């Protein structure tokens, strides 16, 4: 009853620093100082050095989590070229098809075309409706809680891990006009309750030409369960939280590395 | 054949950046421009910023491999404290005893007590290694540093240096020539899955200053030929067997590095 290979001389699952740090990060805003309507999402983009106004440069060789004291010195563009976006789009569709094979855990697909309306308050209230029948999908007030920035010198994309609060508020008055209106094309892939959204947003302006920004983000689709796992981590047993984070971050790594 | 969970949405093994960088680093000195008589060793220690003259500090929150440009403005100290060495020694002994349990892959144990004599050449030194007991010559080599990878570890008490060396075997020095330096070297070696972990005490002397014995812990590849073969496959496309080996290597390095009182 002896194995062929052991993963280490302890024959134990070892967790890298990256996973532990992100795990403690989430646990702080899941259990320690709880966010009532939390939204955890990692976005692909470029990290910008505020001094050079170009992509952040650091003498490192691997995926690196910066200290929060560097957040004040950098900026994060959540944008992406149409070419990069399409390349990721095709890759994901291929992965989607392969997951339909026998023995695989299937991908879920959901394509939405919706309108975002922003209303002033008495910060803004965001209202989401379908472009087709104008039925209200959601009406929230989003608050930025905390951010974790990952510099990725080996890839074409850096990553921002954001924690937010989507406070559900009532529909604004029927006579108030939206401050801003933007169309959004959202291609959502779901695998193991982990969400992968390809978002395409057209922005109109009274002066500038219309621009269309491209985004990709990975999101936890089961907050209640992630909360439960993070609870145990706070208690003592932190294995299921580590695995969930590791799975989350590994999906992120795959997408990030996917560039022409 | 529906499983409960998958490692990722690709259902394929995903290798982190660190393993990939280190693998490429090894491949460059095993296949691309092969160092002859190569010795791959990773030492726990302390990365020193030459400017601050203290331990390197970085606004990062995880294991970080430095660019090469830093190697000329930082230095490394492989010497740790005796209490740290003892703490690691006891930890390895328990891991040793646990690996003998049924179902596990056994540790191997090897404790050597040797003497290192250093002679001059015309520029490095020639190292002659002999046992203390029978005073029999074990090795006679000219060692040359070739390349270094530095891993800053802000969460642990130890940093990591991965060095590549040319350990050229040479002729024994002239019998009537005396050693320039003489030091005793106690070594406790553990071997698991052909990965060598060596605890080392080295007592030394000095004409002027009172000196002490230093303490070191290093991790080394057992079968250097197998590491070459895997690296050859990786260069030819199939990188998986090299990755698993480097992963296993670094994981063992991780465990020891995180072991501190």
């Amino acid at each position: 009853a002896v194995p062929k290979i052991e993963m280490n001389f302890l024959n134990k699952p070892i967790v890298p620093d990256t996973t532990k740090v992100i795990s403690n990060f989430l646990t702080h805003y899941l259990i320690t100082e709880p966010v009532e309507h939390v939204e955890i999402e990692a976005k692909l983009g470029t990290l910008i050095d505020l001094e050079t106004q170009n992509r952040f440069e650091f003498p490192v060789m691997n995926e690196t989590i910066l200290n929060p004291e560097f957040n004040l010195r950098t900026r994060f563009e959540s944008d992406m070229t149409a070419s990069e976006h399409k390349y990721l789009n095709e890759f994901l569709n291929q992965a989607f098809r392969d997951s339909q094979k026998p023995g695989r855990l299937p991908f879920a697909y959901k394509h939405t075309k919706q309108v975002d309306l922003f209303y002033e308050t008495e910060d803004k209230i965001r209202v989401s409706k379908n472009q087709s029948d104008n039925q209200v999908l959601a009406c929230v007030k989003k608050r930025r809680v905390a951010d974790l920035f990952l510099y990725c010198p080996n890839d074409a994309f850096d990553i921002r891990i954001s924690i937010s609060d989507e406070l559900p508020v009532s529909m604004p008055s029927g006579n108030q006009q939206p401050s801003l209106t933007r169309l959004k094309d959202r291609v959502g892939y779901v695998h193991q309750e982990i969400k992968i959204d390809l978002t395409k947003t057209t922005q109109n302006d009274p002066v500038y030409d219309t621009t269309e920004r491209h985004e990709l983000e990975v999101e936890f689709g089961n907050i209640a369960d992630l909360r439960d796992r993070a609870q145990k981590a706070k208690d003592g047993m932190e294995a299921p939280l580590f695995r969930r984070v590791q799975l989350f971050m590994d999906n992120v790594r795959i997408l990030r590395r996917e560039h022409s």
